[PDB]
């Protein structure tokens, strides 16, 4: 029912686990169905779920992290330590998620799959909270495994459909969730970095951490060879290399490269017709430290 409302409030349409979610946990808490997973787990639903708790009346940044990348939209969050927090990932503005991840922002740019649709991600955090109160839990367990067998929705944590796409990305990049851009049958599309990700880190902790100056400008060099490349890249079709670099560079997390970021990704976006992604990048860099609640 309101598809239509998040429609226009995000740019987005959700897959339908999202709204059964909704409904599993109004089941458990008609009340307050976004706080159901809260008293057992410490999980809050947040982001498009806001708009049917009334909260929210661009929001590309509504408890956007500070390391979501623009195919990230979260959903759910957690330890307000770790900064964890679970979102959809979506490869293209226009397409749905291709799976379900988790991030602690404080801890890490990297990204964790936890499935395909919401049931299996809550499904795995239901396993830790039981790993290491617990009576209560594992009933909840018990209708999710249910509700799940009843709707089919898998709860495995990597399914075939998630392995066909990993055969699709290009590269894994720093948070490890992939890229997935064309490539035509000249091979035209994508090119890789000329250094490893090894390498890549090592050169801009060099960047950003040092005081050997002369080792500074070389990693400076060698950082701007890789944007000359880029540059040849994006000349001859290979656009999937810019996004590589600068979702890359956003992964590092130094608020220095920002800049380049924004030379890299909203082109990047732009020419693999994905513009949406280019907004959400500029909007986020904007201001990407703050309150993330709205």
């Amino acid at each position: 029912s309101a598809i239509k409302k998040i429609k226009e409030m995000f740019d987005a349409v959700m897959p339908e686990d999202f709204y059964d979610f909704w409904a599993f946990c109004e089941e458990l808490n008609p009340k307050n169905p976004e706080d159901a997973l809260m008293d057992t787990m410490g999980l809050q639903l947040v982001g498009p779920y806001d708009v049917l708790t009334g909260k929210l009346d661009s929001y590309h940044l509504h408890w956007r992290y500070y390391y979501d990348p623009p195919e990230f939209m979260t959903v759910i969050r957690g330890n307000e330590d770790q900064g964890f927090h679970i979102g959809y990932y979506r490869d293209e503005p226009q397409a749905l998620p291709v799976f379900v991840a988790s991030n602690k922002a404080k801890v890490s740019c990297e990204m964790s799959v936890i499935g395909e649709n919401l049931f299996s991600a809550l499904n795995t955090c239901i396993t830790e909270n039981l790993k290491k109160q617990q009576s209560s839990l594992k009933k909840m367990q018990t209708s999710l495994i249910t509700k799940a067998k009843e709707l089919q929705y898998s709860l495995a944590t990597t399914t075939p459909a998630i392995k066909a796409r990993n055969k699709k990305v290009n590269s894994k990049t720093l948070h490890k969730a992939g890229i997935v851009v064309p490539v035509n049958a000249m091979d035209v599309g994508y090119r890789p970095l000329t250094v490893t990700d090894a390498e890549l880190k090592k050169m801009l902790k060099t960047i950003t951490e040092s005081e050997n100056k002369s080792a500074k400008d070389k990693a400076s060099d060698e950082l701007q060879e890789l944007l000359t490349f880029v540059q040849f890249a994006n000349d001859e079709g290979d656009y999937g290399m810019g996004l590589e670099l600068g979702l890359d560079l956003f992964c590092f997390g130094s608020k220095q490269f920002h800049n380049t970021i924004l030379q890299l990704l909203p082109l990047a976006y732009q020419l693999l017709g994905r513009e949406k992604y280019a907004k959400i990048i500029q909007e986020h860099l904007e201001n990407r430290d703050r309150e993330k609640l709205s």
